[PDB]
């Protein structure tokens, strides 16, 4: 049930898409330190040919990371059919990196009702076509 949450500003402007990745709390621990190395990658998919991805650093040993990182995607017009992924993962040294929790948004969605605040980490099947913000509490 409870992976955490993310605060993230989203918004579409003049055929381009704006992110804003702000910080994460009480993401779920999963190394042997009891903490985590969180980076979160950003994508519009479909995106069948893996041109899209970009992500955030890599904070080690935190499970409150604090990226304040922003990103640009410059949008076609078959973006309409797309949505903007946001997906937590956890850098591992030594094993295949970890899924934290995930959430995503419809491009036209953005359009009419921009992203701002803080959302629910969901599963990385969920996290694909929805999200749930979790407004003044
Ligand atoms: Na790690």
């Amino acid at each position: 049930e409870k992976r955490g949450r993310i605060y993230l500003k989203a918004e579409v402007a003049d055929e381009k898409l704006h992110v804003t990745v702000r910080d994460a709390k009480n993401l779920i621990p999963m190394d042997p330190n009891g903490l985590s190395d969180p980076y979160v990658k950003l994508k519009l998919i479909p995106d069948p040919k893996n041109e899209s991805k970009q992500k955030t650093k890599t904070i080690r040993s935190t499970l409150n990371p604090q990226w304040n990182e922003s990103f640009t995607f410059k949008l076609k017009p078959s973006d309409k059919d797309r949505r903007l992924s946001v997906e937590i993962w956890d850098w591992d040294r030594t094993t295949r990196n970890d899924f934290m929790g995930s959430l995503s948004f419809g491009v036209s969605e953005l359009m009419k009702m921009p992203a701002s605040g803080w959302y629910k980490l969901l599963n990385q099947e969920e996290g694909e076509y929805y999200n749930v913000p979790i407004p003044e509490g």
